[PDB]
């Protein structure tokens, strides 16, 4: 019913040193997308989408994804609660997602004003899913940065067809 490439040990997912949560606020474009449930589809290629991070009084993030689907904009909202160390988070109100028993976020690297790599891992219906997002402050990033993403995705066991670069669009995400 399902076959998944295993989640890597956390020992080989770096953590961004000295994480500045206020500086990580704002809109990010998903320019690179990889994971064990992520699969390249040339018939119907992945459209680019955007994720907005905004701190609250209590320093949790209100994370809002906006994506273009069925000729409309869909708004996926959830809370990231600070975890064991800075740059590391857990999901708030996990109770509202049936089957979901675990959720981890980890900021691998970022220069705040241009690019970022973030690692996600969830366990749901006892199935362990993980993904890496290549966040871009603009819709385009350099070749260097994208290969860096490609080769990092591979260091966690992902083949080429599990790595995608969503195609830039104008609807919803601007
Ligand atoms: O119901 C389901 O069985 C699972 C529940 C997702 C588990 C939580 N969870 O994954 C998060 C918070 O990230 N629902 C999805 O898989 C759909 C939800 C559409 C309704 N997810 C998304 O639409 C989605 C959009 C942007 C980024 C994401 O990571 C998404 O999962
Ligand atoms: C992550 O971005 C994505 O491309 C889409 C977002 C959906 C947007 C679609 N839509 O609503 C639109 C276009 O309007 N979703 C995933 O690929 C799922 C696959 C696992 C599904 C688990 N599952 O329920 C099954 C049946 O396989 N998610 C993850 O792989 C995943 C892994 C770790 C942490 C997460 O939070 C995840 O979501
Ligand atoms: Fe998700
Ligand atoms: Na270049």
């Amino acid at each position: 019913t399902s076959d998944l490439i295993p989640a890597p040990p956390l020992s080989k997912v770096p953590l961004q040193q000295n994480f500045q949560d206020n500086q990580f606020q704002g809109k990010w474009y998903v320019v690179g997308l990889a994971g064990n449930a992520i699969l390249r589809e040339d018939k119907d290629p992945q459209k680019m989408y955007a994720t907005i991070y905004e701190l609250k009084e209590d320093k949790s993030y209100n994370v809002t994804s906006v994506l273009f689907r069925k000729k409309k904009c869909d708004y996926w909202i959830r809370t990231f609660v600070p975890g064991s160390q800075p740059g590391e988070f857990t999901l708030g109100n996990i109770k509202s997602y049936p089957g979901l028993t675990s959720y981890l976020v980890r900021v691998v690297s970022t220069n705040y004003n241009q690019h970022a790599m973030v690692f996600f891992k969830k366990v749901s219906q006892n199935r362990e899913y993980f993904k890496i997002t290549l966040y871009g402050r603009t819709k385009e990033l350099t070749s260097e940065l994208k290969e860096n993403f490609i080769r990092f995705s591979k260091s966690l066991g992902l083949p080429e067809n599990h790595i995608v670069f969503p195609v830039p669009i104008d609807q919803c995400i601007d």
